């Protein structure tokens, strides 16, 4: 009742029975405290009590084990938390039986339970949840840096937008102001002569709002946050407020985002995870890597290709989301060009900022896919004087030059190719299936927008 905690403590049998009863009688005696159960989750050593309902009636406690002492019960412990809502579990115990590896795949399972996992020096706090929507939704995340979370997500709202959902996106990101501002993405128009304008105001605003509603072509609710922890949270965020203002405007469904690792704090249906081929293995299999797995509906893998990862890795990963997540749909992906319009026989100069090592390969796609002649590539995207020097070599060659569509592209690379007079079709970065054997992408984020519709509907 009250504020009274109620604690799950974590014990082992590596410690001399007394002691343990100390510290779980302290515990139960202290205000404030409530100890609802205890698990034992390992060790033998130092047991001199064979039978466990001994063990329980002399602790004064529910005491629960796992069959196996050699490892940590983690079902045992999910299922306690969740049969007391425990508000915090308190671990008591030490090497051997808890290591630092053991301790975050235990902070996985009870923050993921909405409990607090605390030790003698450490305390992990389950992310903020605000219950403020009143649209059917799905949150977008990644599990680190480089993994083309951005491409992916803005890929999403653009399919969810073509099956017709009227979506509208939260973005909770690096820079914008205080009140969070609305970004009409669905009146931009993806050509030279509108875009001209608009981008050169997106590059010197205070946030990369214009950006996100440029890569979506969606309603776009502009939020900010400062930082992000390592499950998530973020210290200060006005996207509660965004939410608020999305369940008020013209749209259907609602897609939330986050910049770096930062987890909007507001309740959606389905989730969506984004990760990284190309990631260091331990940012995946560690650490919060499995916690933000296990929040998948749909995992999308990306960089799934030489040189970012070896089929060994790709399979490695492949592996581990199955394990920790074998529900979640999982696809993987590489990126590749899509361009916006028509470049079927036409002679292209493409503007890309892609590693020489990839270029082969998306002009390979782009003539394969899109029936071009890719006549040169071109790297200088950011300067005008070296961009102006590239299309001398190509102004009697190339028909158009094809251009990944970034509020940076508009300003220099748009504004040079139509003052040489050269055509030009944006392209956007979208994420490709590398394996038939897993599924339809686009199908794939729309069965999330379906399973996410009827819990709304369900839930009421
Ligand atoms: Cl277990
Ligand atoms: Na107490």
């Amino acid at each position: 009742m009250g504020e009274t905690k109620k604690m799950i403590c974590l014990v082992d049998g590596e410690h001399y029975f007394p002691v343990v009863k100390d510290s779980i009688e302290i515990l139960d005696d202290l205000e404030h405290i409530d100890v609802v159960a205890v698990v034992f989750i390992g060790g033998t050593e130092k047991l001199q009590i064979e039978d466990p309902k001994e063990y329980s009636e002399k602790l004064g406690k529910p005491v629960f084990f796992g069959p196996d002492p050699k490892k940590i019960p983690y079902d045992v412990i999910k299922k306690c938390v969740k049969k007391y809502n425990a508000d915090i579990v308190m671990d008591l115990s030490d090497e051997p039986v808890v290591d630092y590896t053991k301790r975050f795949r235990i902070a996985s399972i009870v923050l993921k339970e909405g409990a607090v996992y605390q030790g003698a020096d450490f305390k992990f706090e389950p992310l903020t949840e605000y219950d403020v929507l009143e649209k059917p939704s799905i949150k977008i995340i990644g599990t680190g840096k480089r993994i083309g979370k951005t491409a992916v997500s803005a890929y999403a709202a653009r399919v969810i937008h073509k099956h017709k959902y009227n979506p509208c996106v939260v973005a909770m990101g690096r820079g914008g102001p205080r009140e969070p501002e609305i970004v009409e993405g669905n009146k931009i128009e993806i050509t030279a002569e509108y875009l001209l304008e608009q981008a050169d105001k997106g590059v010197h605003a205070a946030s990369d709002h214009w950006e996100d509603a440029l890569m979506s072509r969606i309603l776009t609710v502009g939020c900010r946050r400062c930082g992000g922890g390592m499950l998530g949270d973020t210290f200060i965020t006005n996207v509660k407020r965004g939410a608020e203002i999305a369940n008020k405007l013209d749209s259907d469904f609602v897609i939330m985002e986050g910049s770096g690792a930062a987890i909007p704090p507001v309740k959606t249906n389905r989730q969506i995870v984004t990760v990284g081929a190309n990631q260091p293995m331990i940012n995946i299999n560690n650490f919060f890597g499995p916690f933000r797995i296990g929040l998948a509906d749909l995992v999308i893998i990306t960089m799934c290709e030489e040189p970012m990862a070896t089929t060994e890795k790709i399979k490695k990963v492949e592996k581990f989301i199955k394990e920790i997540n074998p529900s979640a749909n999982v696809i993987p992906t590489v990126f590749r060009p899509k361009p916006v319009g028509n470049v079927e026989g036409k002679k292209v100069l493409f503007a890309t900022t892609a590693p020489k090592v990839v270029v082969g390969k998306l002009v390979n796609y782009l003539e394969s896919k899109y029936g071009c002649d890719v006549v040169g590539v071109t790297p200088h995207l950011s300067n005008r004087p070296l961009l102006r020097r590239d299309l001398k070599k190509y102004i009697n060659k190339a028909d158009l030059m094809l251009t990944e569509l970034k509020a940076a592209a508009v300003d220099v690379a748009t504004r040079v190719a139509i003052e040489a007079g050269l055509d030009v079709v944006y392209c956007d970065n979208i994420p490709v299936v590398i394996d038939e054997s897993y599924g339809n992408i686009d199908d794939a984020i729309i069965e999330v927008v379906e399973m996410a519709i009827d819990d709304f509907k369900n839930n009421r």
